C-alpha cells in the first residue's frame, strides 16, 4: 500500500495511537544482562533503556567494556548506524574511545544541553578553538577546529586525537538545535534539510565506521533519524518503491535497539519526512 494512502486513512480515523501499540506488542525483547550489572549504574542514563547484549559497541579495554550504545545493522539498505544516550559526565572519555575505535566520521546529535530547565547530556565537546579537552581515563585529546552556525542546526569541525599513538583524524558533529521541547516539528523539511547535509559529508558512506547518532535516551529522536534515512534509501535501490513498508522497516531497526520511536507523534512525523523525501527526490 502506498504509504501516503495509508496515511491518510490513519489521519482520517484518528488511529495513530492503535498503529503505534501494535509496533510496540510486536516488537522484539532481547536480554540486557551487562548492562543491568552493578558496576555499570552509573554508565546508564535512564534505568529503563539498555542495549541488548547482542549488539552492544564494546570498548577495547579489559578494565568495563561496556558503554549504553548499540550497533543498528540494516543489511538490505547496505547501512549502519551506532545509536548512544547522551553522555553523562563521567562517560565523556567513553564516548570519545568509542567513535575513536569504531573508526566513525561524524556525530549526529538531536538535542540541546538543556532542555525543559534539566540536562539531557554533557557537554562533551569544546567551545571555545583554543580551550581543547583532554580525557585521561581514556588518553584522547579534542580541539574544535571550526564553527558553521545556521538556523536550524550547527556543524563543527573536531580532531580528535589519541595521545598513546599520536594519530589525528577529522570528526564532523552535525547539531539539530530546533527540535521542540514538546512534540515534533510541523513540517519535515529542516530536519530533511540536515539529514541531507549530513549524507553530503561522507559520514553515511560504507568506506568510514559508521555514524554515532544520539539524543537524550538514544531512541525517539535518534531512532526518526535512522528510519528516515534507511526508507529513502530503500526506495533509490528497489524496483517497486512503492513497497518500502514503513513499520516493517521500525521493527527490523528494533531487533538491535530497544523502544525506538517514543511516541505516536514521532511515528506521524517519521511517515511524514519519508513522504516528503519521496517527492523532493521525484523532483515534483
Ligand atoms: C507508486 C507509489 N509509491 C512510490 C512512488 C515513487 C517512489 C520514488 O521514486 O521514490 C516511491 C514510492
Amino acid at each position: 500500500m502506498e504509504m501516503e494512502k495509508e496515511f491518510e486513512q490513519i489521519d482520517k480515523s484518528g488511529s495513530w495511537a492503535a498503529i503505534y501499540q501494535d509496533i510496540r506488542h510486536e516488537a522484539s525483547d532481547f536480554p540486557s544482562r551487562v548492562a543491568k550489572l552493578p558496576k555499570n549504574k552509573n554508565r546508564n542514563r535512564y534505568r529503563d533503556v539498555s542495549p541488548f547484549d547482542h549488539s552492544r559497541i564494546k570498548l577495547h579495554q579489559e578494565d568495563n567494556d561496556y558503554i549504553n550504545a548499540s550497533l543498528i545493522k540494516m543489511e538490505e539498505a547496505q547501512r549502519s548506524y551506532i545509536l548512544t544516550q547522551g553522555p553523562l559526565p563521567n562517560t565523556v572519555g567513553h564516548f570519545w574511545e568509542m567513535v575513536w575505535e569504531q573508526k566513525s566520521r561524524g556525530v549526529v546529535m538531536l538535542n540541546r544541553v538543556m532542555e525543559k530547565g534539566s540536562l539531557k547530556c554533557a557537554q562533551y565537546w569544546p567551545q571555545k578553538e583554543e580551550k581543547e579537552m583532554i580525557f585521561e581515563d581514556t588518553n584522547l585529546k579534542l580541539t574544535l577546529i571550526s564553527e558553521d552556525i545556521k538556523s536550524y542546526y550547527t556543524v563543527r569541525q573536531l580532531e580528535l586525537e589519541n595521545l598513546t599513538t599520536q594519530e589525528t583524524r577529522e570528526i564532523l558533529h552535525f547539531h539539530y538545535t530546533t527540535w521542540p521541547d514538546f512534540g515534533v516539528p510541523e513540517s519535515p523539511a529542516s530536519f530533511l534539510n540536515f539529514l541531507f547535509k549530513v549524507r553530503e559529508s561522507g559520514s553515511l558512506s560504507p568506506e568510514h565506521g559508521p555514524v554515532v547518532v544520539h539524543c537524550s535516551a538514544g531512541i525517539g529522536r535518534s531512532g526518526t533519524f535512522c528510519l528516515a534515512d534507511t526508507c529513502l534509501l530503500l526506495m533509490d535501490k528497489r524496483k517497486d518503491p512503492s513497497s518500502v513498508d514503513i513499520k516493517k522497516v521500525l521493527l527490523e531497526m528494533r531487533k538491535f535497539r530497544m523502544g525506538l520511536i517514543q511516541t505516536a507523534d514521532q511515528l506521524r512525523f517519521s511517515y511524514l519526512a519519508v513522504i516528503e523525501g519521496a517527492k523532493f527526490i521525484m523532483g515534483d
